[PDB]
């Protein structure tokens, strides 16, 4: 077993463009890196306030085979997705969340990316 | 936050059908009933010994309205799926596994119903 | 050729669950198993009256490899599956009903298993 | 219920290109226009002796809302599609097959339109 | 590089039944067969003024494995696919463009085929 | 009408992880950012060295309600992406590749975000 955390992702508008919030269970805005100890779960939840019709398509990395996160899973209606580590493998990687809107056919890419750190 | 808890889904063949075997972190086969107390996660890992390609599509409800599980999140190959608990609803649901396979177009079903329970 | 029969899936709502009432031709609820004895195709067409959503996402069985039926077709609004038998395989199996529903990602299944008898 | 009819559809190549031979339960290769009389099924097999990996996505209709054909089924794996006919509308309608293939991105369509009447 | 044609298709219906209009950049019925020099992209747009939810889903061949046509690429909205031509295949083919629709499960053909020329 | 343009995407490992090289016509190593002046189409195509089994899932954009790319549109084995300007927005966008593989189920990012500009 392990430990199951959740992050609720806040999407609106300013200026006609997404801004990501993320909130923890407190409903506090999150603060740094997500450090990991042991195996689990991080829940990602959509909680979309644009009117665009975002839908989580997955989780992007740009060092995939780092082996930090093992697995990603999704829900059939895009407003969940977890990151899944299995086998502890120690260091740092970085992603972005990876969405589809109803206005056009643009994939919508979170800007800052998360950083999970295992020691 | 809560507990996320890890079974692994083995499937082997006897006379040409599927057997379903549980197995828990410590390689145990998994005895009763799935209690729980806290939020979280129940990840499934599918196990496939029988040659016939078997893959996750979801897992499915008699009752899927009871609040028991919240949600379902499944991954893009069908090796793994989980169950989601957000909001702690008090009760007992009963669950099987629903697969695709590559030698038919039948999805298969796991025969026992899963039982999971809430105090 | 064979004979094509068609069955009718109403799905209703009762105390927040899944009713499942199938009728026949003459609008009279069916009553015991399926005799099959020519090739052929078991047409079910889904009337969906709980306003959740539901659309055919399969058929699902716990013994898939016995050949009593060969294939499942659906179509593309899941409001209709069909069972095929080609080659008329002796025997019995059991099935059910597997729906994907719009207020949340938990598949659906019919609670009694329908039968199919070839003597 | 109604009537189960079955044909084989085998795509071969000539000269780099598809051929489709329409077979029936006898082997024989079908003569002329389907005509319906009750209603009922009619299954598809493809049989694609091609080496393109030729998988059936649908059936095509220049006048798709004739009601002569209520709908159309198709396997998951793309090997059988079937043609529902549940209301009996009186007419003559026109159809060919739409086929996905490996070897590249464009559709394959049955050239010789297949013709079903209802007198 | 190359050119990059665009072409809307406009889709009435008339005694019920689709009607293809096919307009230039000008606003132009689009007239005769298309006469390509140069490698490049023929992007087609979606005008569906049916009320029967078209969207494409592909572009169909008789002859798909002719190269005139190299691929297909098709927009995740269904209103936009795209003829590429990667390396000046000369000869003729012919093509016809296959979309589902909300009002039933039969897919829709374009009747008139358009051609493709390269001298 | 406008202008088709053409790179193409290579995609090897160095250290277990990706690196993309883009190349245009010329075989030439792709230099700057992609200025536009007509409206047009960049296809971009994957040249996939890595053993991973790559494809193309979309192009992911930070700001994807800019106007500067008005679609994306992909093909069914995800070999190429293109961008679509129709409508010839003044300004400058940023995106990254979003890819599939199938040693896991993490989505992959190119690292580099490619501008586009008009002025
Ligand atoms: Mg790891
Ligand atoms: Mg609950
Ligand atoms: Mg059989
Ligand atoms: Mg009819
Ligand atoms: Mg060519
Ligand atoms: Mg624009």
């Amino acid at each position: 077993q392990g430990l199951a955390q959740f992050i609720k992702v806040n999407v609106t508008l300013e200026n006609g463009e997404p801004v990501f919030i993320y909130t923890d269970a407190n409903g506090q805005v999150c603060q740094g890196d997500i450090t990991v100890t042991q195996a689990g779960t991080i829940t990602y939840l959509l909680n979309d306030q644009t009117l665009k019709g975002l839908k989580f398509v997955g989780v992007g990395f740009v060092t995939p085979f780092d082996g930090i996160i093992d697995a990603v899973t999704i829900s059939s209606d895009g407003m969940l997705v977890q990151l899944v580590d299995l086998d502890k493998t120690p260091g740092t990687t970085k992603f972005q969340f990876v969405l589809s809107n109803t206005a056009n056919t643009l994939l919508v890419l979170s800007p800052a990316p998360q950083i999970i750190n295992r020691p």
